[PDB]
């Protein structure tokens, strides 16, 4: 079990950290949400699914910088929504598979009433998100640390 993200970086078997660097919507406003889809940056695989079953949870996502000032969050994994920051560990995602597969998790953001301007820098962390690996075959715990980082200055309308 091991991922790599779309930027060309990956995190071997064992686990480690690595950064994700995401576009953001350049304006956003009051009563709008800003999507974070980190399914299309963040994919993992099964190194031996002919044998072994991986699984995959969220197990902590912590906001930084201009999202936790600015924004109020939900993350979305595997179809299911979740207070951003989380408060708690996901249900486990099954990965049976060698073929690389997105990890699916989305931030939802959305600006706070206090929210107007530069709401976030560029080349801020936003965010931290941890995957947590195990399997049906050993004792195995792996995490996972992907650092999301802004690629662009968001605005909220005044
Ligand atoms: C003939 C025995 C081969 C033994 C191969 C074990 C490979 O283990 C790695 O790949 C496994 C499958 O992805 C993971 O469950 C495990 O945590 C680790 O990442």
């Amino acid at each position: 079990f091991a991922c790599k993200t779309a930027n060309g970086t990956a995190i071997p078997i064992g686990g480690g950290s690595a950064n994700v660097y995401v576009n953001l919507a350049p304006v956003v406003n009051v009563g709008q949400n800003l999507v974070v889809d980190l399914s299309t940056q963040i994919f993992c695989h099964n190194d031996y699914p002919e044998t072994i079953t991986d699984y995959v949870t969220l197990q902590r996502g912590s906001a930084y910088g201009g999202v936790l000032s600015n924004f109020s969050g939900t993350v979305k994994y595997s179809g299911s929504s979740y207070p951003f920051p989380t408060t708690s560990e996901t249900p486990r995602v099954v990965y049976n598979s060698r073929t690389d597969k997105p990890w699916p998790v989305a931030l939802y953001l959305t600006p706070v009433s206090s929210a107007g301007g530069v709401a976030i820098k560029a080349g801020s962390l936003i965010a931290v998100l941890i995957l947590r690996q195990t399997n049906n075959y050993n004792s195995d715990d792996f995490q996972f640390v992907w650092n999301i980082y802004a690629n662009n200055d968001v605005v909220v309308p005044t």
